């Protein structure tokens, strides 16, 4: 069982099948796949659909007839099968003109570049039904100190994305941006590190309502922070337009192994909490099948991405659903967290003497808060040892 | 040289010199000390101020009458000396009524118990001229997933908070908020973990110019982040408000080491933003003496946060001043960083056809941005070198 | 199910049921518990034996005929319970004295007082029936470089070592030495970090035979490193005398939460190797129960390390078991990696042909490895997914 | 001034001047380098020598006849400059067929190719005037738990230095073999992951004579380790061969950073260290310029290397030779860490009742260390602040 079909919203980036495994100290392990047999391929699979940065769809460099020709390929697959296109993007790292930045280039006419790079691409994916467009802003950093001004960079990624802004506008487009977030890699470290600063960058902007955020499981692991935490801001903001799913073993080099691999507990919470709170966008995963495998085991990696997402959606569900679970909950005070501070005011709360001048402290702190029953369960049910 | 003057506003906790040295492991090391003795010995070395938390001046429980005794011989310490108190705090962290929190423990009681114990220090901190109020919420958090949904708890906080702001407001206090982030310890994940999640829930707040962030070197780094770039954030945003120095060593607990100790790059890095961004409020050490070291240990410890700022200080400023550096600035394009990527405005860009279709990418692919250059001069510079 | 009984040699610290819960944020939260009622409530849930440090069982400063008392006191509990003590240890690192380290401080007259300290519990330990005696350095190492010359101080961790060998040598105990490592906390660096430092530490010792490790999972984990692949490592040299198990969140402060959380996956891996080489030693739980939690959560969280011990086991023991997965073990070649590369000897390699002037590397490089379809079978069998 | 001359002994390797600056987001951003001009370019800059992998001198799959070629070219470059070969390698890493490893690969056939490549390329070590033959296991481990048995492949790693060893003795060559460890990347885990792990491995080959370390600095501070530390436990057992000396910003992905960059306090601590200890070996750097770079900005980054080294020289040298360092030194008890703790032997310290039945714990305990006065002159020294 734990069969995906297109219902679920499970999405891919066609460079997570497509990547060839070349690394920082080793050549590429498998040939180039055509994207036509990625969405082909992706289609039997069960997914939903297929993101894409317009060099994986257009090489880069093709004139304009080469770059018709990509499409009506591409096009003719997605009416093939279905697929969709939910979510696209841009490459503003691979080439090397970008090797300090692109938004954020100390060098205007490059930063100037990168933006017209950018809009002719947003055209494109709202012709193909794309209502995210992601940035990830991988170059835009530093390697050392006096490189990078960061106020006048955050105002030059400022002015990109308020033009961004601008551009959709005028155009009548109705797309939304998000933000993916990394700390570091490739650069020494990145700018807007976290979803924390991605969030609080949104608000300078002009019109932040068409901003969000797309961050992804390894990179907030990156910097050893919890992802359903941080998820759990992002939906309270209002902003969590997209995710990216994946797994990722601490803090070290991003690995972008398949959904359910790493921190196996914190996806069990991120789930719990994307099916509590009725997140309605795309399951994507941004993930590399490891360069040890040939194309049997890309797909494999591949349906495991699904498959985990699937387990672990129908234990969080039996947890929450467990009425000795919800007992539990009660005991550890839930209900009460979920409950206002003072409803009654500042005043009310001010003159009551039951809040301080008769507050038994040493009672309240006897109380036990039954935590780790409570975490047991949820063991049990993530195990299938509720039996 | 390098000696402190209050003029230099260096600030010092009174649990900082104060610290006993009892650890998870261990027993103090050290008595405990008397406030009083505190503000002497630190007026003795050049400090400008202290900062206390409730529980610091007033041990927990004292009836009114001791409260007023411990406050009338700490202000005549602080008449003796010319002292100033710019910052204030409450303890919501040691007694075990706040094993789950303060603000966002489960049980309601706990947190209007809270918020009364932060109200009565507030007036105390209007007395003697605090302008900072700081909130560390070092017990908000979890160590498990299902014991703190974030999006309720999240609520809590906000409820907090805009209450706080209501009564400062009602009040007609001159005093503004500032919370200090810290991702972990003593919970397992702590809310707001980093200077950019602080920085987006403030914009979510009723009244958000009455609060900013109290970064703490030490903190971010416990994240792996770069936190020089974490106060460029914050300095862009108009949220600075007060700042904690210190050193740290990497990804590990909380070291609290004397400023300059730990990452002396970051360091360096972090004196040439405050001083040329022309940051004017406190230099606070919130710092530990370490426990092997006896009473002289405690004030060469101290002695050392204040000296080290000013001998950065000096290199920082020889650094921009040094017209080698400066012709190195512009080789890199810092200059251009600077300047706008489309003042011509976004039906301009789309025209222009240098930014696009006559853009040639592998002569702009081709320059060399210096910056390894730039970076051993600011290391000649930092280390006295460029004799 | 998954009922523990003393056949499966679970064993507890004193310490750990005993943790009051001062952490170096707050004050106890749980009173003192008296050693023969943790002998008690341990045997009714199903544990072995449990663990003790010398000032766990004696306070501090006990004069002789108190000392005797104690002692009598908990052999009655043992008798009572059939409960053993296979291990046990000393406290170095509580009293102030120790602040520097026991077995290499500075002052030479603490490193002497730490030896007799020492040896007087090993008298107490053969008395009592261990076969283990464990040494933890924690406060053996430094905050600043020139604090700690490292090459005198493995002088006198070596000089210690071989003293207490020579000592259980000449009274003819049949009792061996472990070392716990741990990489930092609460000295900024701890000597002899990991498992791998150590295990080279003992091959310089005058007796190695004698000494092994007792490897703790949050440890190894405190620095990044994959402790299923450290154990493997100290499995292979003969030196897994003792297992310190339990559960943490990646790099961050030690948490000692109890054993299966943290990094699940990395627990199932530790279990199908210990279950598979057959280890035979006490499974130890140093662990803290979370000072939220009442006595109650205090034995919640003691039968839950028992609990998933038992359950991952189960798991393992299926997925091995399972003639799919003996299969795609040989897909991947784990059978091939068992088998020696060159048993035909070096000059046999060196006149082969097809190892090099006729391998075909081509051919070669284009065979999968499988290894993700192997790794999600793994998945399926520890959550109960083969259904 | 801080000129190097051949007489320092600082080598590169081919692979660090010559990295065309392809990362695993980006294409590269220099153009190759022919080995003969690096010689050239190196000579001039003051360094001692170059090392090189098999790959970088002779092009894989080169006929007999083109690899004398490229040896004779590339020996011409030797005698003109007077540049020396102390150390090489072989590239096990780059090509597609050791991607799941070379000497701990599943498949057999592949093992035994990687020993049949690395003795051809012993024979052009020896024939150079190498004294090390550095062994990096960069592709030897695991991205997941069922992948890779770690005892097999320990006895794999085990039979493959071995055989070395059996080589190089067989053939009368004085050449000795040193393991680099690396804790991650490019494999999610790769064995003996540090300094520690590969110390206790080589005491388990036939002829540990043979073999030591090649310490990288970078990679025991990606799994937070101290370098210093880890160098002196290397000294304290003669096992360091070799050493490589680069720069790390904490935490992540593997830098190499020049020289001084990164951690600079650490890289003080360290030439202090090799500078007291009498370390004669070679000060070799592997590190990378930054892809930002031109040509101009690689000779740079390079030369940089080298006057941090002599910079940081003559800055420890200062702080050692310094009167009031020496007496900081006796007043925090350094010659007493040097002195036995109990030459008078075993029967003597049990005897003596000085070490326990009278030792004044309390007045011991009261002693201060006065680690901060000796740490904030060392601090001093470093910037050049004793004026
Ligand atoms: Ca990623
Ligand atoms: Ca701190
Ligand atoms: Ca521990
Ligand atoms: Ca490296």
């Amino acid at each position: 069982n734990y069969q995906p079909t297109p219902e679920d919203r499970f999405t891919f980036g066609l460079w997570t099948v497509g990547w060839q495994g070349r690394d920082p100290f080793g050549d590429a392990t498998r040939r180039a796949l055509d994207p036509v047999e990625s969405v082909r391929r992706l289609a039997e699979l069960g997914a939903h659909g297929v993101t894409f940065h317009d060099d994986d769809l257009i090489p880069f460099g093709s004139s304009d007839s080469e770059r018709e020709e990509h499409v009506k390929r591409f096009r003719q697959a997605l009416d093939d099968t279905g697929m969709k296109v939910p979510m696209a993007t841009t490459n503003l790292f691979t080439h090397p003109v970008f090797k300090d930045g692109g938004f954020t280039a100390n060098d205007r006419d490059v930063r100037r570049y990168a933006l017209r790079k950018t809009i002719r691409n947003i055209d494109l994916a709202v012709e193909l039904g794309a209502e995210t467009y992601v940035a990830w802003g991988g170059r835009e950093g530093a390697e050392s100190g006096g490189a990078k001004d960061v106020r006048d960079a955050l105002d030059r990624m400022k002015e990109a994305f308020d033009l961004l802004g601008e551009y959709v506008t005028s155009q009548g487009y109705d797309i939304r941006f998000a933000i993916e977030p990394k700390p570091n890699e490739p650069r020494g470290d990145i700018l807007l590190p976290t979803v924390g600063h991605a969030l609080a960058f949104i608000e300078r902007l002009e019109r932040p309502e068409l901003y969000g955020v797309n961050p992804e499981v390894g990179h907030e692991q990156m910097a050893g922070l919890n992802f359903p935490h941080g998820i759990a801001q992002a939906l309270w903001a209002g902003k969590l337009f997209h995710i990216d799913l994946n797994g990722q073993n601490g803090i070290k080099y991003d690995q972008d192994l398949r959904f359910g691999a790493g921190d196996l507990r914190a996806a069990f919470w991120l789930v719990d909490l994307l099916e509590s709170a009725g997140y309605s966008g795309p399951r994507h995963f941004d993930f590399k099948p490891p360069r040890t495998e040939d194309f049997d085991g890309v797909w494999a990696s591949a349906a495991g991405c699904m498959r985990n997402y699937l387990i672990l959606k129908e234990r969080a569900a039996a947890f929450r659903a467990d009425p000795e679970v919800q007992e539990a909950l009660r005991a550890s005070r839930l209900d009460e967290l979920a409950r206002p501070t003072a409803a009654d005011g500042l005043q009310a709360l001010l003159d009551d003497r039951s809040a301080f001048e008769e507050f038994d402290v040493d009672a309240a702190a006897a109380r036990g808060m039954a935590f780790e029953r409570l975490d047991q369960l949820a063991m049990d049910h993530l195990l299938g040892a509720r039996g």
